[PDB]
């Protein structure tokens, strides 16, 4: 067992926006609805981690849940197209793809909170207007890693993670 | 404690780290080059290799979840191009540093098919060490194309974990 706050830095450095938002929502709300638990949990599964949900003894608003991580040593982790094209999030949901599912003004605010430069935000929003969600995410990747070219064709959040970790490990 | 990742090593470690895990299990020790290569690889997956000491004794390897020094894991080119292993050293890259006959025997013990071993040895003879390792990856995971360009052992591990948990 491992605390869920241990991967805060990893989430900011290597998670794609779809999983970064879900980690943040889990940390702040102490719970995710089923759509988020599936998207984020299966993403963690693809890295070799087991998300675990627990109910606290004092639960008879705070729903009384506690989430943690455990290192793993038959649900398939979601691809980009599955996240973008299926299961659009309702108002209680934090899952989905921010480039496809966030209102553009809210998306701009979100990218600003991520410290993306104004030019990068402009390029990303341009790509979003063309419905090129994964290309916009490749742009996000390039901005957050300070590289000119991501060097791969993005089609999976876990692929995003592996390529980010490759860059970070030299 | 280290025996827990034997299976993990057979399924997800690249040959360079699989050989170091085997050597640690069998010799109960690694020299500094091997400890660095393997330990930094393990740190990158979230594990801390350490030796146990009794605190009450006045002046055995295990692993623990990681939870002061540069922990950056070695890349393929750093392993391949520097620190060639001496006898007694188990570090390095098997595609670059193992005699081809020993590499073929090792791949046989890894249950690679004869045709796959032939492909790998052809690539090694051309000095395409990372491409040979990509081919190894494709064989042990039964996939047509690995779908990535390999230049880091921890990247090998990450893509393997994607497939095994896919
Ligand atoms: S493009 Fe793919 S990886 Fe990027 S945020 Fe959208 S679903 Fe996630
Ligand atoms: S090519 Fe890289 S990952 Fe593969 S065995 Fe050699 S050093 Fe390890």
């Amino acid at each position: 067992k491992i605390s869920l706050d241990q991967i805060d830095l990893l989430s900011t450095k290597s998670f794609p926006p779809c999983m970064r938002q879900l980690h943040k929502a889990l940390r702040e709300n102490h719970h995710l609805r089923h759509g988020g638990r599936m998207q984020y949990g299966l993403f963690l599964k693809g890295i070799g981690l087991t998300l675990e949900q627990a109910l606290q003894f004092w639960k008879q608003f705070d729903k009384g849940y506690s989430y943690n991580i455990r290192h793993s040593f038959d649900y398939t982790p979601f691809s980009c197209l599955k996240i973008i094209l299926s299961n659009p999030p309702s108002q209680g949901d934090y899952h989905g793809c921010p480039f496809r599912h966030s209102d553009p003004e809210l998306l701009k605010q979100k990218l600003q909170s991520y410290k993306i430069s104004p030019g990068g935000i402009s390029q990303i929003l341009d790509l979003v207007k063309g419905t090129h969600y994964q290309v916009a995410c490749q742009k996000y990747f390039e901005m957050i890693h300070n590289v000119d070219d991501c060097g791969f064709s993005l089609n999976h959040p876990n692929q995003f993670f592996c390529e980010s970790q490759r860059i970070l490990n030299g």
